[PDB]
């Protein structure tokens, strides 16, 4: 054990806190409690809960406050640009040890990988636009926009759309994306057509002033959100998920030299000989197989620059986008050679598991989910702080 840094878990465009969904864990799902497994095995682990539909920016600012403590500061420039609130939620802070000198391992799934990368980028370099807007308007500035923070020892991404996902290119993506949200609710044994008085799934849309109202089901609430700024704006997950939006993110969110990066690619498809398309394997979650996989595995776009390397997928995200950011990115990606390197993406390999199977939300008995994360946890613990040249 070369380091003692705690592990922090980060969801994507779906995800909730440990107390949400009647205890049903995002990290573990039907398989159990991943955070508990790691803690029980001697790996200190925590779980972050941010806005699933929110932008990676807004998610980064939420994560920062959720880590060190305080009220979420979205930045005056950003808030003015997108028309949402500058200040959001207040958090007690999961790890006050960060401000006294500590580090963390961030393990991220799906869109979470974008959020971790951005969080690292803002912590290290801040936002120049935020700093200049502050001096020019005489408004205050969050420390997150100053740079100089070294909170993150490593970032691991699992099934992450670093170059985006072609899923957003479906003609009925708006209806199907929220059908996916209802599918995840279903997996937690939560009905989507029921007006729960208890809030089960908090989307944390405080900055937009959006929330589920009394007498309103998730079906009705989703219909509102589609017409809401968290779906029709660019300050959204919807945009960051897209190939053009992800490329834009890559152009300013770069790999820190002081931080280790690991990527895990997922796949759950087979190649059709005559078409060259990719089709959902036996076992893939019912939703992705029926609705999403056929599009992901057959859709091509010359203009957008999508050829047949993008067709292999895990039901939600294209596998070609997973090893690390490439579209509009200067980051390097190397295949794992037994040694883990700093400031570069370590391609840990491709795993035959779908997008929801890998976090246990969808079942897969042939997949030892407990071993996967325990093996990952010891790898992060083995990470040397300092490195030094040798033959
Ligand atoms: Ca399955
Ligand atoms: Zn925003």
């Amino acid at each position: 054990r070369a380091n003692d840094a705690p592990i922090v878990l980060l969801h994507g465009f779906t995800g909730w806190g440990r107390e949400e969904m009647f205890g049903f864990k995002y990290w573990g799902g039907v398989r159990g409690d991943i955070e508990q497994w790691l803690n029980d095995n001697g790996y200190r682990t925590y779980t972050l809960a941010v806005g699933p539909l929110s932008s990676n920016w807004d998610r980064a600012c939420e994560a920062y406050a959720q880590l060190v403590g305080g009220t979420v500061d979205y930045g005056a420039a950003h808030a003015a640009k997108y028309g949402h609130a500058r200040f959001g939620r207040t958090y007690p802070g999961l790890l006050p040890e960060l401000k006294r000198g500590g580090r963390i391992h961030i393990i991220a799934h799906s869109q979470g990988g974008q959020t971790a990368r951005m969080l690292v980028s803002l912590l290290e370099n801040g936002s120049q636009e935020e700093r200049e807007y502050a001096k020019a308007h005489n408004v205050s500035l969050s420390p997150l926009f100053e740079g100089g923070h070294h909170f993150v020892l490593s970032v691991t991404t699992i099934a992450t759309p670093h170059d985006g996902t072609t899923l957003v290119n479906m003609v009925d993506f708006t209806d199907r994306f929220f059908d996916l949200q209802k599918a995840v609710l279903k997996a937690a044994a939560v009905a989507s057509n029921v007006p729960y008085t208890s809030q089960v799934y908090d989307f944390k849309l405080d900055q937009w002033g959006l929330r589920r109202q009394p007498g309103e089901s998730f079906d009705q609430y989703f219909e509102r959100l589609k017409r809401s700024p968290v779906w029709t704006s660019t300050d959204t997950a919807r945009y960051d998920l897209s190939v053009p939006g992800a490329e834009k993110l890559n152009q300013w969110v770069k790999a820190s030299p002081n931080t280790y990066y690991l990527s895990f690619t997922t796949e759950r498809t087979y190649r059709g000989a005559l078409t060259g398309n990719y089709y959902p394997e036996l076992g893939m979650n019912a939703f992705s197989a029926v609705v999403c996989a056929p599009f992901l595995g057959s859709y091509r776009n010359a203009t957008l620059g999508i050829d047949d390397r993008w067709l292999e997928n895990d039901g939600i995200v294209n596998a070609f986008s997973m090893n690390g950011p490439k579209r509009g990115s200067t980051d390097r990606i190397v295949p794992y050679d037994g040694t883990i390197k700093k400031g570069v993406w370590n391609d840990m390999g491709t795993y035959n598991v779908d997008h929801l199977e890998v976090i246990g939300v969808d079942p897969n008995p042939l997949f030892d989910i407990r071993a996967f994360y325990l093996r990952l946890a010891e790898q992060l613990a083995s990470l040397q702080p300092h490195h030094h040249h040798h033959h």
